[PDB]
């Protein structure tokens, strides 16, 4: 297994998610980069794993479910099974770690994405280790009901390039948006 990576969208006021839906209304592109992120493999024969509690699970629209080229992961405690077409159930963000290095998926899996919510995302943060965490700011405030945990800057170093990404802002249905990316190894 490779690097372990969250991967989140973000408004200025740190939400992520109003009404099990994101805050602003949707931006294709950035839509397309997730997709692009979470999907592209440096190493040949693997495919990314991404780590996704219930809910957000749920909050991808049943179309787009599985993730395609990707294997999914749901984190829940109240489900007895994946849900219908999720391929894996783990118990808590270590059990999927652990899950990861079993020989039924030590060889097939590259990078692993966290790609929400916010209890997932705050414990990977918070979790010594190498991780890093590629952020698009949502350049305005949105009304919203579930956050992005604290990045402690102190900790995670902007990273002031990265191939693949751009630099500059975007912008799509008015909305002005910009993407990071954050390491830590600690
Ligand atoms: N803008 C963005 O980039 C993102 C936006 N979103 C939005 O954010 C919201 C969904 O997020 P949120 O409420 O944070 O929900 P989560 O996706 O984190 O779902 C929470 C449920 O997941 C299970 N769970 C979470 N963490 C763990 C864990 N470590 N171990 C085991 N089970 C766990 C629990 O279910 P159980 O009770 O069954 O144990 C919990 O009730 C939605 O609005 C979604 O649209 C989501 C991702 C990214
Ligand atoms: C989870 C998430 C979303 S919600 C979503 C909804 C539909 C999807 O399928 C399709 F095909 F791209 F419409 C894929 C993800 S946008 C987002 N942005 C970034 N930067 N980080 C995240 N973690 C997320």
């Amino acid at each position: 297994v490779g690097s372990l990576n969250c991967i989140v969208a973000v408004s200025q006021n740190m939400g992520i998610g109003k009404n099990g839906d994101l805050p602003w209304p949707p931006l294709r592109n950035e839509f397309r980069y997730f997709q692009r992120m979470t999907t592209t493999s440096s190493v040949e024969g693997k495919q990314n794993l991404v780590i996704m509690g219930k809910k957000t699970w749920f909050s991808i629209p049943e179309k787009n479910r599985p993730l395609k080229g990707r294997i999914n992961l749901v984190l829940s405690r109240e489900l007895k099974e994946p849900p219908q077409g999720a391929h894996f159930l783990s118990r808590s963000l270590d059990d999927a770690l652990k899950l990861t290095e079993q020989p039924e998926l030590a060889n097939k899996v590259d990078m692993v994405w966290i790609v929400g919510g916010s209890s997932v995302y705050k414990e990977a943060m918070n979790h010594p280790g190498h991780l890093k965490l590629f952020v698009t700011r949502i350049m305005q405030d949105f009304e919203s009901d579930t956050f992005f945990p604290e990045i402690d800057l102190e900790k995670y170093k902007l990273l002031p390039e990265y191939p693949g990404v751009l630099s500059d802002v975007q912008e799509e249905k008015g909305i002005k948006y910009k993407f990071e990316v954050y390491e830590k190894n600690d």
